[PDB]
């Protein structure tokens, strides 16, 4: 099985509930209140596993405390030619250049509408839903693509993600620069504020691990100025850290998994400091263990996500991360996850 074939089968099996229901019962230690919601546990599935919102209920069954679908583009688009996903088994890493393959807003809108009240119950029970918004390859006006996403899927989401950090769409990461970023996020927040109160989601910005010090300072400034609700830190890296062994290490695309882990943790640490710990962070990149999760929480993450670990450990990795995180919190004298958020910054 090539990686993309495995991905398609994984989504199909998850959607059909063909996996053991997670025996691990979440303790009160793992509960987090952030972004106006209760999260039963802080371990989410990152964007790019369920791009088209086909497997949401199966992912809650796997034991995730929250699910992020997408990225979703306004119009349907095929993304890049195959092959476009590469396994680096020696590195516990993946390189992908999917290029925002998307069923598009209308198809995803109808899928989420079909289970909207089921989701309202799950959200009330501490299992929220995120929607990650992308832009079409041929789009002239990036802000209008994101605005369309807010209008169509904002009403169906607990939080929205403005993905300005895909490495696989020409000119996208340049939306991370200051004057353009202020214009883009002002338009996104105006559109969000225009939705009816019960349909009004939190808005987060998802950033690359590949930003300059200047880029990070500029993002922190704009996020505080505009009242952005949170940051997702980080997307995949276009860097190739020294020591990658995989034969496929020089494939074009975003690198995920263990080689991204500490680059992502350091970006969390920097963004927490630049926002004075006042901007909730979802920490993501190379999480495979309770230790990986707690390092991101101590660096300033309120929640974490994983993806690549699923491809090396399978579905059991979710319960593993939760059980190890609970054990480490007890060992280090934390009452719960909330007490550990940003603990490294208090020395
Ligand atoms: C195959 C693949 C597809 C992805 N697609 C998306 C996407 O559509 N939108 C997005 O924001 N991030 C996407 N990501 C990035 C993940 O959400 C996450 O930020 C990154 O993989 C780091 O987490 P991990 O090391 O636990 O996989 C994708 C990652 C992979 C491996
Ligand atoms: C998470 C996941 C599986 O694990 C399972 C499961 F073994 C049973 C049910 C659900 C699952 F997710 C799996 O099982 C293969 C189909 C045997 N593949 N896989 C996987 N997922 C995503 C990708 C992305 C391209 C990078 C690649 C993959 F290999
Ligand atoms: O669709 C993709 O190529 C994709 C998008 C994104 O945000 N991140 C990633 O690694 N791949």
């Amino acid at each position: 099985l090539d990686p993309e074939s495995a991905h398609r089968l994984a989504v199909r099996f998850t959607s059909l509930g063909l996996l053991p229901r997670a025996r691990f019962q979440d303790s009160d230690m793992l509960e987090v209140r952030v972004l106006g919601h209760k999260f039963r546990n802080p371990v989410g599935i990152a964007a790019g596993f369920d791009k088209h919102g086909e497997a949401v209920d199966g992912l809650y069954k796997m034991g995730f405390g929250f699910v992020e679908i997408g990225s979703v583009t306004p119009k349907p688009q095929e993304g890049n030619p195959r092959p476009r996903v590469f396994r680096l088994p020696e590195d516990q890493a993946v390189i992908n250049r999917y290029g925002f393959n998307s069923h598009g807003l209308s198809v995803v809108e109808h899928r989420l509408r079909a289970r909207q009240q089921k989701q309202a119950k799950l959200t009330e029970d501490g299992l929220p839903l995120g929607v990650n918004l992308g832009k079409n390859k041929t789009s002239v006006d990036a802000a209008e693509d994101y605005a369309e996403g807010v209008r169509v899927l904002g009403p169906l989401a607990d939080y929205l993600v403005v993905n300005v950090s895909s490495p696989n769409t020409a000119g996208l990461r340049s939306l991370q620069g200051k004057a353009e970023l202020r214009r883009l996020l002002t338009k996104v927040l105006q559109e969000r504020d225009g939705l009816r109160r019960v349909h009004r989601p939190a808005v987060l910005v998802k950033i690359a691990p590949d930003l300059t010090s200047q880029d990070k300072e500029d993002i922190a400034s704009v996020v505080k100025e505009l009242g952005i609700d949170g940051l997702i830190v980080t997307n995949t890296t276009v860097s190739r850290p020294a020591g990658l062994q995989g034969a496929l290490r020089s494939e074009t695309g975003g690198l995920s998994g263990k080689p991204l882990r500490d680059l992502s943790t350091q970006t969390i640490r920097e963004m927490y400091a630049l926002t004075q710990g006042r901007v909730p962070i979802i920490g993501v990149g190379g999480v495979s263990s309770g230790q990986d999760a707690l390092e991101k929480i101590r660096a300033g993450a309120s929640l974490v996500q994983l993806y690549t670990a699923l491809t090396f450990w399978g579905p059991p990795v979710v319960g593993k991360v939760k059980r190890e995180l609970e054990a480490l919190l007890k060992e280090q004298g934390f009452g719960g996850v909330t007490d550990a958020i940003g603990a490294d910054h208090r020395r």
